[PDB]
């Protein structure tokens, strides 16, 4: 998700330091909000191309500068660089089909590729093929802890925790994790 309740998450991560915050959800109104009360990357949900690409060219006319694309089909992500959106999330599934999406992306010249997976092994192989952003899917605050602390003594240099409980991306805040991803 709700907007009073996504600002009133922004606000009190803001005030306690985050220093990039991002906003997910498929519902427009609420990525206008988060966009005006300073959220720092909006992160469109997975949509149809025509409405991706609508919503992508609106958040920049008003003035988001960091716009990420969410979305499992490889499609949406291409036509989202093309469109100019600054970070591609690639959802996807299996090891060997990931590394692939995000070859022929950094062929295509996407400058910032995040992967998103629960499996900390997905993770960990995207680390190796050189993605920008590490997105870990939370569920437990001390299973997070530790695949934040592994992920950046191998290096991960940009970390992102999504979670949709403030608790969990409070810890994430509190252990260095690079980005906050308010789940809606
Ligand atoms: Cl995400």
């Amino acid at each position: 998700m709700d907007v009073d309740e996504m600002l009133k998450q922004v606000e009190i991560l803001r005030r306690l330091g985050a220093k990039r915050i991002a906003v997910r959800s498929d519902d427009w109104r609420i990525l206008q909000e988060a966009l005006k009360k300073g959220g720092d990357i909006l992160i469109v949900d997975a949509t149809d191309v025509d409405e991706m690409l609508k919503q992508v060219e609106i958040l920049r006319r008003l003035g988001a500068k960091e716009i990420a694309v969410r979305s499992d089909d490889w499609r949406i992500l291409q036509e989202a660089l093309k469109k100019g959106g600054d970070i591609l999330i690639v959802d996807a599934t299996d090891v060997d089909e990931m590394l692939k999406q995000v070859e022929i992306l950094r062929r295509l010249g996407a400058k910032r590729i995040a992967v998103r997976s629960d499996d900390w092994r997905i993770l960990q192989e995207a680390l190796k093929k050189g993605g920008d952003i590490l997105i870990v899917d939370a569920t437990d605050v001390d299973e997070m802890l530790k695949q934040v602390e592994i992920l950046r003594r191998l290096g991960a240099k940009e970390i992102a925790v999504r979670s949709d409980d403030w608790r969990i991306l409070q810890e994430a805040l509190k252990k260095g994790g690079d980005i906050l991803i308010v789940d809606a």
